């Protein structure tokens, strides 16, 4: 798949959310239309909601 890095730092605000540094990569693992996808990182391999506005496609 294509993997995610984190543009911002982000502190979980919900019980969900996945937190994580700037420059952190993911796996997304579920996104629709939210404000909000799923997500696992690829350094702490934590799985957890993030904004999909903090994230941008790597190539």
């Amino acid at each position: 798949v294509t993997l995610f890095v984190a543009l911002y730092d982000y502190e979980a605000i919900t019980e969900d959310d996945l937190s994580f540094h700037k420059g952190e990569k993911f796996q997304i693992l579920n996104s629709s239309e939210g404000d909000w996808w799923e997500a696992r990182s690829l350094t702490t391999g934590e799985t957890g909601y993030i904004p999909s506005n903090y994230v941008a496609p790597v190539d």
